[PDB]
């Protein structure tokens, strides 16, 4: 999927992380699913055949929606119980997904170029696909499709992540999910990864697939498996960067950043000329914002009676998604909702 947030992937040990062979593992499991980087996942997982955003009549990208929709319902099918959180800020004043939406255009652009001159039609159809905005119109309509399901979502008072990884800390959920790591650095006992992408995945020739699984991180064996303490991994992030500092430090990738603060004890020691930053950083205080980050105990997570018809409306009627197939999906989903959440 896409990386939408600190991206630690290449500097998980083997050890700290376990994969779920297939959702049902986790049946009976409350999973709080970071709402932004859902949607993310979503936009660009979710395409035409040739790579085009799905949208409606309208001209509106519904990529989102359809996501939402036909995974959240996988989800509960294999006994999920699933609770979406939502940022307190709107998608466009989230400084680190905007820096990131930027970077994963900017390569795939050069990118693009290169298979045009090089004459590959295969590499140019994929670095084509364009990185969809997510607005707060969309959010919003996220949120109103996931109420007609009857499925909870949590306001955060500010970062989403911050909020999942909380919940998880109270022992409300089992576990958070997003592709990024920022649940971790906020604290959450417990990842899971690849949740929103899971399954089988088409490639080139006839018979070939990817398989994509889901995978849990815990947080206190990711740090002793490291060898580092919680600070030093919130310090490992803050050199990729935050929201608090969208850019990072330049030229530094996972592996080094983890190298550096093991090497220096935090980031306040590494030598200054290693570290290159366009604009002056409070690092400290973005380190223990980290630490005790704003968020809330105001929420109680209840999963309510499916509304086929609302369903219906928003997808069918407002974003002309076919009739048959979201009747057909509603038949088993509420089915499943009434064996699996009660």
């Amino acid at each position: 999927g896409v990386d939408m947030g600190v991206d630690l992937k290449d500097i998980i040990p083997g050890e700290a992380k376990t994969v779920i062979e297939d959702l049902r593992i986790l049946h009976g499991k409350i999973i709080v699913i970071d709402g932004y980087n859902a949607l993310y996942q979503f936009l660009a997982a979710i395409r035409q055949p040739d790579g085009t955003p799905l949208m409606d009549n309208n001209g509106r990208i519904t990529s989102h929606l359809s996501g939402l929709f036909y995974r959240t319902i996988n989800i509960v099918e294999a006994g999920i119980k699933p609770v979406y959180v939502f940022d307190g800020k709107p998608p466009e004043l989230k400084a680190r997904e905007i820096e990131r939406r930027k970077a994963v255009k900017e390569e795939a652009a050069k990118k693009y170029e290169e298979a045009v001159q090089s004459g590959d039609l295969e590499l140019a159809r994929r670095y084509a696909m364009m990185s969809a905005k997510l607005t707060e119109e969309m959010v919003r309509d996220a949120k109103s499709l996931l109420d007609a399901m009857g499925i909870p979502w949590v306001q955060a008072p500010a970062e989403g992540e911050a909020q999942a990884a909380y919940i998880v800390k109270k022992g409300d959920a089992y576990a958070s999910a997003s592709q990024d790591y920022d649940s971790l650095l906020f604290g959450s006992p417990k990842l899971v990864r690849n949740l929103t992408i899971s399954g089988r995945r088409k490639l080139p020739r006839k018979n070939e697939y990817v398989e994509v699984k889901p995978e849990l991180i815990e947080l206190d064996k990711l740090l002793v498996q490291l060898g580092i303490t919680l600070e030093n991994l919130i310090d490992i992030g803050i050199l990729l960067g935050t929201d608090y500092n969208p850019d990072g430090f330049e030229g530094i990738g996972p592996k080094k950043a983890l190298q550096l603060v093991k090497a220096y004890g935090g980031i306040e020691k590494i030598p200054k000329p290693i570290l290159k930053s366009p604009i002056e950083v409070d690092v400290i205080a973005i380190k223990k914002y980290f630490l005790q980050p704003q968020v809330t105990d105001n929420y109680r997570i209840e999963w309510h009676t499916p509304d086929p018809d609302a369903v219906k409306r928003i997808l069918v009627d407002e974003h002309d998604f076919s009739i048959d197939r979201v009747s057909t999906a509603l038949e088993r989903y509420v089915k499943a909702f009434k064996e699996n959440i009660r």
